C-alpha cells in the first residue's frame, strides 16, 4: 500500500536480482504477471511465502526461513517489510513494471 517504501526496500533487498521486474539470473522466473502465473505464484500470499522461504536459487529473507544454506546470509527481513515487499510485488506485476 504505501508505495514509496514498498520501492526504496526493493530496490535495495531485491533489485539486483530482479531489474524492473525481471530476474537476471534465471530467465522465465521474472516478476511479470506471466512468469509469476506459470510458476503458480501470482498472488500476495505466494510472493510473501517464496519471499521468506526462498527456491533453488533465491534466497529466503524471513526471520525462520530454514536451514542457513536456503537463505540470505545477510540479515533477515521482518515479516512486516516481507509482507510490503509482496504487497509492492504484486501491485507492481499487476501495472507491467512502469519504467
Ligand atoms: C538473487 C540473488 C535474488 C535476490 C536477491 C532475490 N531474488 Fe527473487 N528470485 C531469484 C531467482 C534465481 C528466482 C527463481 C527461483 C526458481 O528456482 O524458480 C527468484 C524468484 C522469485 C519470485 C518468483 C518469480 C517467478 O516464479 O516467476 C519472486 C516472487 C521473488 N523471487 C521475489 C523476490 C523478492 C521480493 C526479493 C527481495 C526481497 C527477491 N526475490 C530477491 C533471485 C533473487
Amino acid at each position: 500500500l504505501d508505495i514509496q517504501r514498498g520501492a526504496t526496500l526493493f530496490n535495495r533487498a531485491c533489485a539486483a536480482c530482479h531489474d524492473t521486474g525481471g530476474n537476471i539470473i534465471q530467465p522465465g522466473a521474472t516478476l511479470f504477471t506471466k512468469d509469476l502465473e506459470r510458476n503458480g505464484v501470482d498472488t500476495e500470499e505466494e510472493i510473501y511465502r517464496v519471499t521468506y522461504f526462498g527456491k533453488g536459487r533465491m534466497p529466503g529473507f524471513g526471520e525462520k526461513c530454514t536451514p542457513r544454506g536456503q537463505c540470505t546470509f545477510g540479515p533477515r527481513l521482518q515479516d512486516e517489510e516481507i509482507k510490503l515487499l509482496a504487497e509492492f510485488v504484486k501491485f507492481q506485476a499487476d501495472q507491467g513494471w512502469p519504467t
